[PDB]
């Protein structure tokens, strides 16, 4: 594409509207900046050449421009946004900026849950076939600071919000991992429309990976031309239980025993199908792809133990974000003792009621926080507690804690009511964990 010239106005700053900037700075443009935050993140990195806006968005600015650049960040329907929308105005985010530019084939990866372990899985893989791999998009680097001639292939977790505004991607492969509900604050034509966002991933893909066990992952049509699918018990790759065992198959032939993983649980039994379907999509050396599976460690933050002292595990699973993420946690979940489960934060809508069913017997503890807090212990009352925060729920949990229990930090919520992100949110659960876990 060819930018010069115009009037390019770029809404919501942080890292990736400051790649955003570059991006055009590099190609002799400069554009206008605007953000509804006061002060956003990244703001003292902007340099005084470009010009910027805070506070809200700047209408004689927006209906001005040539092009609007705009974060995942800011609602698309936003009345400044369909205004210009309706006026004619192009609107696009950071990945259509990428999807133009780029000279290497696109992994894109979405989904409710699994997407950040299936995009570094796919990273993994190609790395091990000493493939040049740029991994990044909705995680690590923004996709503009991947950009790179050298680069041999792309993988990019996507999400809903940036495929919105994303009409030039043609995958080499392209999954949706799951659907869930998630996102209804943002979403209010509800899951069909957050489901109507993710299957734009599949459109110009040259293959297409569903999840032969939700329906939602499938394209609304396709004809002689079908995706490939990953699923527990049926799928082109799926897995075959023997005895205590389980193995990795593809079309009926096995693949990998699991014991070779590092990773545990179904559900990253079926993230490592999906990656290996995305990997040999985009011909990679399977041997090498089943390599990356067996040395593959995990993401912080996804279901970590932080602490194994005294008898008590502490559970980092402060990527839970959503109820999907925290029924993967608890189903199947074995505790010799007492589950002390904290939930709590921006619940952004959900429905909780799915969780309910996890939360019977005597040996469950519940200490609810943030935003929703109150919603979360009406779960069962009986067993609950409610805090203000994260922290008094530990300090609460703490002297009950007793050898053979867990204390698992899997919120159902976005963080961001009370912290700049789960990272965060991670990073002072396993503070409170060391503190309060030993003598
Ligand atoms: O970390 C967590 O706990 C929660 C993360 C949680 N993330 C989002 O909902 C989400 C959705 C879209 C984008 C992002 C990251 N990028 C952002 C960029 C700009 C903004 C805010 C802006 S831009 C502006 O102009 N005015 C804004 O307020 C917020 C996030 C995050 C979630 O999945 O619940
Ligand atoms: O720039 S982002 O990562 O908010
Ligand atoms: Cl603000
Ligand atoms: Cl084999
Ligand atoms: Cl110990
Ligand atoms: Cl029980």
């Amino acid at each position: 594409a060819d930018y010069q010239g115009k009037n390019v106005v770029i809404i919501g700053l942080g890292l990736t509207g400051l790649s955003c900037v570059d991006f055009f700075l590099a190609r002799g443009v400069t554009p206008r900046v605007m953000d509804t935050r006061m002060t956003p993140p990244g703001l003292d990195k902007l340099p005084e050449a470009v010009e910027r806006h805070t506070g809200s968005l700047n209408d004689e600015w927006l209906m001005a421009a040539d092009l609007i650049v705009a974060s995942p960040g800011i609602a698309l329907a936003h009345p400044s946004l369909s205004a210009a929308a309706d006026a004619g105005i192009e609107i696009v985010g950071d990945i259509e900026l990428f999807c133009r530019e780029a000279q290497a084939p696109i992994v894109a990866i979405t989904g409710s849950n699994g997407k950040s372990t299936v995009t570094t899985l796919v990273g993994e893989m190609a790395k091990a076939a000493g493939v040049n791999v740029g991994v990044g998009g909705n995680i690590g680097l923004p996709a503009l600071m991947l950009l790179d001639d050298e680069c041999e292939l792309y993988v990019l977790e996507l999400s809903s919000f940036q495929l919105e505004t994303t009409s030039s991607l043609q995958a080499v492969a392209a999954t949706i991992l799951n659907v869930t509900e998630d996102h209804m604050d943002r979403y209010p034509f509800g899951l069909q429309q957050y489901r109507a966002a993710k299957l734009r991933i599949y459109e110009n893909a040259k293959v297409c990976v569903v999840n032969a066990d939700d329906a939602l992952t499938m394209p609304i049509r396709g004809a002689d031309e079908r995706c490939v699918s990953f699923g527990v018990n049926m799928g082109d790759y799926h897995l075959n239980h023997q005895q205590g065992e389980t193995w990795l198959r593809v079309k009926g032939e096995k693949v990998l025993n699991v014991k070779e993983m590092k990773l545990s649980g179904q559900h990253n039994y079926t993230n490592a199908l999906a990656a290996l379907a995305l990997a040999d999509a985009a011909g990679l050396p399977r041997a090498s792809s089943l390599k990356a599976l067996t040395t593959f460690t995990g993401l912080p933050h996804r279901f970590e133990v932080v602490l194994e002292h005294n008898g008590v595990r502490w559970i980092n699973d402060s990527k839970a974000t959503n109820v999907g993420s925290t029924e993967a946690a608890l189903n199947g979940l074995h505790v010799d003792g007492t589950l002390h489960l904290l939930l709590g934060g921006d619940g952004k809508s959900a429905d909780f009621s799915p969780l309910a069913r996890y939360l019977n017997g005597d040996n469950v503890r519940l200490y609810c926080f943030g935003r929703d807090g109150a919603q979360l212990a009406a779960l069962r009352p009986e067993v609950a507690e409610q805090t203000e925060t994260m922290e008094q729920a530990m300090r609460l949990l703490a002297p009950r804690v007793q050898p053979g229990d867990m204390v698992l930090l899997s919120p159902a919520c976005a963080s961001l009511d009370q912290f700049k992100n789960f990272e965060q949110r991670g990073n002072e659960f396993a503070r409170l964990a060391k503190e309060l876990g030993s003598h």
